[PDB]
């Protein structure tokens, strides 16, 4: 087997998100093909369990996004979890390859390319060339290393990560993407799995163009109810009192935004940003009033909440970094072949597109994936009956925007043998345990990673206030 030593701990800079934190980095091979090949460093962050009569092993939790630093999730695991799992677990997180910490990629897109998979589009000529230039630019920078970056990949990483950590079965948390990454570790290596939440949870049968799709259904209904929202706030936000002049004013404004963009505390948001603010703040109703407020703010020409800003600084100011789209392409792009014949997109722009048109035409269109200039190197994870991991608790919220209840459903069914799901009825979140605060949901998924008895029967939890 590929070497994996134990990892050479040492404390987080405090200079670092990682403060007060473990950090080392496991060595993986591009190629697990090819171990006397290139390898690369995969950034780790630990918190060990805090009793060690308690411990029972370690926690691993993947990547909540493709590009997205899973070490980051360990402070805010910290922050969230029940008290006992933090007892009883050491919490590790990772970087996948390619992003973060873990040899991030930089190839020169600018900030509009960062933002290929929200892309508002022209037409489909213009729109495939704004896609293939995406993909060309990263392939000239990277093409070496991106046919090596797909979830299967990630997953035999994870499998190295567990062996330097001297795990013969780890546990495994992940939410989202994380989630996807957990049940393909389960279905390559699931005799090592000891107990595992996949939590907000992909459908496999989506994978990828399918859930690009499914997001512009999903924003669409989203942002119906809260243009009816919205308009029983009339007396605050002057956005109107039905929802057709709610949404009315928003179209105008990211119409707007799409030729000159808005400038907002200095930054120039153009529609697309301005799109998938509206995205991410539609996912969470506690985020409701963040988006009464920039809409508010930028209909009328005054100024929004100091907190709003912060959100927006948060999304695409400093802090934001190239290498995550990179990351995005390459999964995104690289786990599945995309559909090549340019009238599937013709036609999907002027149906699917047309039908759901807040963001139907930027998941419609002909994205970077279908100009892809590798071949697949595998199918994509198929799971199934032979999946071997023990036990797999899935959690789900029944409003997710970007990873509806119907995915968990269908990993139930994918995974029926090893499987139980706890749904958290009257709930519109995405990432729920442990992050949303439910008691019912927190402290059932941690009976389980504690106990590793999975509820009798899939449950159904109701919201608490």
């Amino acid at each position: 087997r590929f070497s994996a030593p134990r990892p050479s701990w040492r404390p987080a800079g405090d200079d670092t998100p990682l403060a007060g934190l473990e950090c080392a980095t496991v060595t993986v091979p591009v190629d697990h093909a090819r171990p006397d090949g290139p390898t690369l460093e995969v950034a780790l962050a630990r918190h060990p369990a805090r009793s060690a009569g308690r411990r029972r092993g370690v926690l691993l939790v993947g990547p909540d996004d493709p590009g997205n630093p899973g070490t980051l999730l360990v402070p805010q695991l910290v922050r969230d979890l029940p008290a006992d799992v933090l007892d009883g677990y050491d919490v590790v997180g990772f970087d996948h390859r390619f992003s973060g910490g873990s040899a991030p990629l930089s190839c020169g897109l600018t900030p509009d390319q960062w933002l290929w998979i929200f892309h508002r589009p022209q037409d489909v000529e213009s729109e495939a060339r704004f896609q293939r230039a995406v993909v060309e630019r990263c392939f000239d920078a990277a093409g070496d290393v991106l046919p090596y970056l797909t979830s299967r990949d990630i997953a035999r990483d994870m499998d190295v990560i567990r062996r330097a950590l001297g795990e013969d079965r780890i546990s495994y948390l992940g939410h989202s993407y994380g989630s996807y990454l957990g049940a393909v570790w389960t279905q390559m290596f699931g005799e090592h799995a000891d107990r595992v939440v996949l939590d907000s949870v992909i459908d496999p049968s989506s994978v990828w163009r399918r859930m690009f799709l499914d997001y512009a259904v999903s924003c669409e209904a989203a942002l119906e109810r809260w243009a009816h929202w919205a308009a029983e706030r009339d007396g605050e936000l002057d956005l109107g009192r039905d929802a057709p002049t709610v949404r009315a004013a928003l179209d105008a404004l990211a119409g707007r935004a799409d030729r000159e963009p808005l400038p907002v505390a200095g930054m120039p948001v153009d529609g697309t940003m301005l799109r998938l603010f509206t995205m991410v703040l539609l996912s969470s109703d506690r985020a409701w009033g963040f988006l009464g407020d920039i809409v508010r703010a930028a209909v009328h020409g005054d100024e929004a909440a100091p907190s709003t800003l912060r959100a927006l600084g948060a999304m695409f100011g400093r802090g934001k970094e190239e290498s995550g789209a990179v990351a995005q392409l390459g999964v995104l792009c690289g786990d599945a072949a995309w559909p090549r014949d340019m009238e599937v997109y013709r036609r999907d722009l002027a149906g699917h597109g047309a039908r759901h048109p807040f963001i139907g035409p930027a998941m419609a269109g002909p994205k970077a994936g279908a100009f892809w200039p590798v071949p697949p190197a595998e199918p994509v994870t198929v799971l199934g009956a032979d999946n071997r991991a023990e036990s797999v608790l899935l959690v789900q919220s029944e409003q997710d925007m970007f990873t509806p209840a119907r995915g968990a459903r269908r990993m139930r069914e994918l995974l029926a043998h090893n499987t139980r799901l706890v749904t958290l009825a009257g709930a519109v979140q995405h990432r729920v345990f442990p992050f949303h605060g439910d008691p019912g949901v927190n402290r059932a998924a941690a009976a389980y990673l504690l106990t590793g008895k999975l509820p009798d029967t899939d449950l159904t939890l109701r919201a608490a206030a």
